[PDB]
């Protein structure tokens, strides 16, 4: 799960 980036 979670997410992140940076785009
Ligand atoms: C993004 O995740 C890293 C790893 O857990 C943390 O060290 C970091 O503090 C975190 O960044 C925060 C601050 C930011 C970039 N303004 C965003 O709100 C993110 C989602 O959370």
């Amino acid at each position: 799960x979670x997410n992140x980036x940076y785009x």
